[PDB]
């Protein structure tokens, strides 16, 4: 109550954005958690470079309270008279008004502001918090922090903006049974009591608030040493110690690869990794202390899948990229978030490709980022890569497909156009230029433009300052022209307004008879260009390397189908995936007749590669989804696609054999077989499930998920549900737990799914981090599509209270409505949204799922007969 809230607008603290004339240099931060009380206290002393006459000093603070009237120091050292302090809620500030204004730190002397604060460790996964786990029957505690993007201000009062880089010396007073970790190595350990220890860490390099991290733990460790000679260690619960090995391997390999690739030293003396037993995102790149959700870090070769292996490798690689792109060089403002996330999403594939050679990681970029985000970015409710954000809710919202995947995709296009070698050098120069400072997007262009003298800014701005992407329309084999590709044909292609008018500078690549050529397709070529060997067939956009779609003439498309039916290997696996992906997306947008798209699938009985099958399954999943309740169309589509996978499903079999990609292929191919109703695949699932219920037999790691899902679906009951629920509690491996949750969500029983939904309110059973995962799994259930949707509506106030409107996963949960395809269902959504109109971080997802559902309704109206004719005539 000493620093109370007031609604006083008459000041610069009414501004969302922090003032230009106040900068932090150094933070002296001390915190003392009372672990078994779920509280902490702390003091922060901040050195402040003032630049203008101000009677007010303000900075960010949320939920956590100031307990003592703050103390102000002049550059000379004198005590400053402080009249009041107060909180201004609307922009998450605490403001202190001095008696008088005093002016800039002109000569190495700085102001010093000291504040005492108390906060909570409970009810939350952001800021500074405590969670528990069980070790040899005992409940143990671990405390950690999580800040990105606007949560450092919950932990301690600070200038919570990515460009207010300051240096840190952190100390923690904890009980002696615990160790304390932070960004920097331990400097000194001193006894307060015979019970308490004060751990002081050595001074940091300049860094943003969102990167500040500390933890109090009783974890064991697995150790590695870099080529730099620096200790790289993963902290892990003693019972889980053996599952930390693989992450330790990749950390070494990828750390050593990146340091060399970026031509720059890792800035800190050590690097730590730790998985928090309850953790709100996937992982977080805190300078020197990277925090993980266990599924993304901990891997067991004897129980985890190849899928899991790759996920661990990729997230680790991702988190390591950030130590350069994000940490050393940080975006100036969140609008340029892709400078962090896009770069990490691109370089992750390079890291893991170094570590794991036969994973075809470069090709998998198509499956993971490129083709999925081309779906996202064909909606009106997408946004440009450089995004205007004006609230904390808007800031957190842009941690999405666009920042990550399109970021990754347009770098993938850029690298290829500019050539890998020059892209590398260009990244290096940017990295040394803006080291320990902040960069804008223009700065990265200017850096790469110095590596190629190609018109990088001019070309890359078109991809970056407007949403969407083009479809190239082919006239007469050789003439191309560009148009915006939108999934909704009724949508206005000029909206929302763009200076660039939705035309792009398209780096174009094409293959003529195994020889490859390149052109930049200029915006100002309004009537299109012509592509420079007298030719019959011209393969445009090889390996789908550019962020665009190609619509060949119908004749060409027809010839491609026949070419696939005669010898599909004529195309590279990536090229098959891409052609199939484009055709089905073009058909979805009413730019290509569905008969033409479906014809490309006729060859599939002989398809044996991962990439094409993945993009086939993706396209079919949607079509099958739209006809779930059509008793006439569904069996026909099912019957067909069952026959098209049967050969490869049988050939690969129900057993973990072959290399990484083959094993990934088997998972999704057997899964699709099950999905399409194959009696024999379902029986394998039920048979293995029955065996697993017998309590000894350890399932083949790459088949487990399918066995739990389809086994529970086809032969699950209360006895086996209860058992599966027991198993989920008993296993320590998070990757197994998550599979078992999908199993539990698969039962065809309303009563059991109802028990499952009730468990979501029980924190001893379902972790806070997993609630949205479980809701999503249930929504995939034929019964639970409606149950999950109904439950989030009835329990909306409860979820908002538990997570806050600022939590992006809560915001995104409405996307469980994506398969909706009737006017009735759309009315439900709109009714629910009108009832709870304060959407927070859910604002964009709402817009997106509404757009999707409307498209769905239209799609059914446009294509039901055409698709029916195609299947009926064939069968
Ligand atoms: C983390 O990194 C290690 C290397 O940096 C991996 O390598 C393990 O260690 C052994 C030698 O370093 C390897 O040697 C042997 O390989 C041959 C196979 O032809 C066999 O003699 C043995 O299976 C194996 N030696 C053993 C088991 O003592 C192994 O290939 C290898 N594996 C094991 C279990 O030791 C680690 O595998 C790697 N760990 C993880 C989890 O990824
Ligand atoms: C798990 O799935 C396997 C398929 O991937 C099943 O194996 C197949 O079983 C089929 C029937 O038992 C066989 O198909 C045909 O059987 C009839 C019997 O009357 C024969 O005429 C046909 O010649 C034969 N088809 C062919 C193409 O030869 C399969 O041959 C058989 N094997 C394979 C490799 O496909 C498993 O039975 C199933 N397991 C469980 C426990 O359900
Ligand atoms: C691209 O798709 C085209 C449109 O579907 C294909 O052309 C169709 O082939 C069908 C064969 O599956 C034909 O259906 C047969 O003909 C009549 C339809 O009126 C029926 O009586 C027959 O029962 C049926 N055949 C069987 C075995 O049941 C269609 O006539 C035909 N449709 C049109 C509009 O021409 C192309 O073949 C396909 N191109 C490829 C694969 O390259
Ligand atoms: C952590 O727990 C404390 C108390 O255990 C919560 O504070 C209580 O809030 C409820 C209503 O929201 C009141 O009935 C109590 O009087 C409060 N207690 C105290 C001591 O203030 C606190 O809200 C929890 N923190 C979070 C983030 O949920
Ligand atoms: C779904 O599961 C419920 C819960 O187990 C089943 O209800 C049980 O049915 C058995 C046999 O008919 C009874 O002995 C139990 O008393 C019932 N339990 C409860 C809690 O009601 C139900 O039959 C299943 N529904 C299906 C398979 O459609
Ligand atoms: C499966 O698990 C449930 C939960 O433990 C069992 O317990 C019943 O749960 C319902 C609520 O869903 C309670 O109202 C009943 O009183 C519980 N029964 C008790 C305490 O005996 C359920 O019995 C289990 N079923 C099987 C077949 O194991
Ligand atoms: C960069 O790495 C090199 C080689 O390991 C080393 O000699 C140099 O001191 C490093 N630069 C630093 C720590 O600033
Ligand atoms: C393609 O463009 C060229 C050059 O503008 C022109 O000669 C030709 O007629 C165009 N049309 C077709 C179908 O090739
Ligand atoms: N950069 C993190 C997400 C951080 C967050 O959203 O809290 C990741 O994608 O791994
Ligand atoms: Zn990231």
């Amino acid at each position: 109550d000493i620093c109370p809230a007031s609604e006083d607008e008459s000041g610069q603290w009414k501004n969302f954005r922090l003032p230009d004339f106040v900068n932090p240099v150094h933070y002296d931060l001390h915190v003392k958690p009372l672990l078994e009380e779920d509280t902490y206290t702390g003091t922060v002393s901040i050195s402040i470079n003032l630049s203008a006459p101000t009677r007010y000093l303000w900075l960010h603070l949320r939920e956590t309270r100031i307990t003592r009237l703050p103390e102000l120091k002049r550059p000379s050292g004198d005590q400053v008279q402080v009249r009041r302090c107060f909180e201004y809620k609307k922009q998450e500030y605490v403001v202190v008004e001095a008696e008088e204004e005093l002016t800039p730190s002109s000569g190495d002397g700085l102001y010093l502001l000291t504040m005492e604060f108390a906060g909570w460790l409970n009810g939350s996964l952001v800021g500074f918090y405590r969670t528990t786990y069980t070790e040899n029957g005992r409940v143990k505690s671990i405390a950690a922090t999580d800040h990105e993007p606007t949560d450092a201000r919950k932990s301690f009062p600070c200038f919570d903006e990515p460009n207010k880089k300051a240096t840190y010396t952190i100390s923690i007073t904890h009980p002696k049974e615990y160790g304390a970790l932070s960004n920097m190595p331990v400097a000194k350990e001193e006894s307060v009591d015979d019970k308490w220890t004060r751990t002081t860490f050595e001074k940091s390099v300049p860094m943003s608030t969102y990167l500040v991290c500390f933890a109090v733990h009783q974890f064991d460790s697995v150790k590695r040493i870099s080529n730099s000679g620096k200790p790289l260690t993963i902290y892990v619960q003693p019972e889980q110690k053996h599952t930390a090995e693989y992450a330790a391997n990749i950390t070494k390999s990828v750390f050593d690869y990146f340091e060399e690739y970026f031509a720059m030293n890792y800035s800190l003396p050590k690097l730590d990794k730790i998985a928090i037993p309850d953790f709100g995102t996937g992982a977080m790149e805190n300078w020197g202390l990277i925090t993980y959700r266990e599924t993304n870090l901990l891997y067991d070769p004897k129980e985890s899948a190849s899928s899991n292996q790759q996920r661990v490798a990729t997230v680790v690689a991702h988190e390591l990229v950030h130590q350069w792109f994000g940490n050393i060089v940080t975006m100036d403002w969140w609008e340029d978030l892709w400078l962090n996330e896009g770069f990490a999403s691109f370089f992750e594939f390079l890291g893991v490709n170094h570590a794991e050679t036969d994973w075809q990681m470069r090709d998998q970029m198509l499956l993971e980022d490129v083709l999925p985000v081309q779906e996202d970015d064909s909606l009106m409710s997408s946004h440009p890569i450089i995004v205007t954000v004006t609230t904390p809710d808007e800031i957190t919202s842009v941690f999405d497909g666009i920042s990550y995947s399109k970021g990754s995709s347009i770098l993938r296009m850029l690298e290829d156009w500019i050539k890998p070698e020059n892209f590398q050098k260009g990244c290096q120069m940017y990295l040394e230029k803006y080291q320990f400072k902040n960069a804008k997007t223009s700065d990265f262009w200017a850096a790469l433009e110095e590596a190629s003298r190609l018109p990088v800014k001019e070309v890359m701005d078109t991809w970056t300052r407007q949403m969407g992407y083009p479809v190239l329309n082919v006239n007469g084999v050789k003439n191309i022209t560009q148009k915006r590709f939108l999934l909704d044909p009724r949508a206005n292609p000029s909206q929302p307004p763009s200076d660039l008018g939705y035309t792009w500078n398209i780096p174009v690549k094409w293959t003529e008879d195994n020889i490859t050529s390149s052109v930049l397709f200029n915006r100002s070529e309004k009537e299109g260009i012509t592509l420079n060997s007298g030719n019959a067939f011209l393969k445009i956009n090889p390996d789908h390397i550019g962020f665009y779609r190609v619509n060949y003439e119908v004749a060409t498309w027809d010839s491609i189908a026949t070419a696939l039916s005669l010898n599909h290997k004529t195309f590279s696996s990536a090229d098959r995936a891409s052609l199939i992906d484009d055709a089905f997306a073009l058909a979805r947008a009413q730019l290509l007749d569905y008969k033409v798209a479906l014809n490309l699938t006729k060859y599939l009985k002989r398809e044996e590669n991962f990439l094409p099958w993945q993009r086939v399954i993706s396209a079919v999943t949607y079509i099958i989804s739209m006809f779930e309740d059509d008793k006439e169309l569904y069996p026909m589509i099912e019957e067909y696609f069952q026959g098209q996978v049967k050969p490869i499903a049988d050939s690969l079999g129900w057993n973990d054999a072959g290399d990484h990609v083959t094993k990934l292929l088997r998972s999704s191919v057997l899964g699709f077989a099950c999905k399409m109703g194959d009696r024999e695949a379902l029986n394998n699932a039920s048979s293995l499930f029955e065996q697993w219920l017998n309590g000894t037999v350890s399932l083949p790691v790459n088949l487990r998920l399918l066995v739990y899902r389809y086994g529970m679906q086809n032969s699950g009951n209360e006895i086996s549900w209860n058992y599966t629920l027991e198993q989920y509690q008993k296993t320590s491996l998070a990757q197994e737990k998550e599979k078992l949750l999908y199993g539990l969500a698969s039962v065809k029983n309303v009563t059991l799914l109802s028990r499952y939904l009730d468990l979501l309110k029980d924190t001893n059973l379902i972790k806070t981090q997993d609630v949205f995962t479980v809701i999503r799994y249930i929504s995939y259930n034929s019964y639970g599509k409606n149950m999950a949707w109904n439950w989030i509506q009835l329990n909306w106030d409860y979820l908002v209270n538990r997570y806050t409107l600022n939590n992006r996963n809560l915001g995104r949960i409405v996307t469980i409505a994506e398969p909706f395809n009737t006017e009735l269902q759309l009315w439900q959504m709109e009714s629910f949204f009108a009832k709870y109109p304060q959407a927070g971080a859910g604002e964009k997802p709402r817009e997106q799922v509404l757009e999707t559902v409307k498209n769905n309704i239209e799609w059914l109206k446009q294509h039901r007969n055409t698709i029916r004719e195609w299947f009926f005539n064939l069968l």
